[PDB]
């Protein structure tokens, strides 16, 4: 679990969004595993605006933050896991690292701020849903 709190927005994994998130929906895209809802209180996170390929991510299944190199956001075939079937996911970045389903929502960050959130994993890779192209998170 986990979310990004930027301005009056809450960014979560679409597959983990709550009824309150859907009832206060700003934007969602199933192909990216992202959902954005509106909040009453403002948040403290800053979104990175950059093309970094190195950063640090939080892994809840290890209680640890790990430094990683990751690929640029791409359309990737995600293999079937125990709870979800094989499917294509867009704006996804991959790194070599540990992840389990419950790690989704952990932040990946670079020197410029939040890059994305853990969204996929398996075969020793962790995938992050990018948020750096969502420029509107910075206003209104
Ligand atoms: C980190 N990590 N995550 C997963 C995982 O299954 N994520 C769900 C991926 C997912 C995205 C979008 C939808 S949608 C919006 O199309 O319904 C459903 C599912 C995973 C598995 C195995 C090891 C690691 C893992
Ligand atoms: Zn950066």
């Amino acid at each position: 679990s986990g979310a990004i709190y930027v301005g009056n927005y809450r960014v979560v994994n679409r597959h983990l969004a709550t009824h309150n998130d859907w009832a206060n929906l700003v934007w969602e895209d199933s192909s990216r595993d992202l959902l954005v809802s509106s909040t009453t209180a403002q948040g403290c996170d800053t979104i990175a605006r950059c093309d970094c390929q190195t950063g640090v991510y939080y892994c809840s299944s290890r209680r640890k933050h790990y430094p990683v190199s990751f690929s640029k956001p791409s359309l990737i075939f995600v293999e079937a896991s125990e709870y979800y079937p094989a499917r294509y996911q867009s704006h996804l970045m991959l790194a070599v690292g540990h992840s389990e389903p419950g790690d989704c929502g952990g932040i990946l960050r670079c020197q410029h701020g939040v890059v994305g959130i853990v969204s996929t994993g398996g075969n020793g890779l962790v995938g992050f849903a990018d948020v750096r192209d969502l420029l509107w998170l910075d206003e209104e």
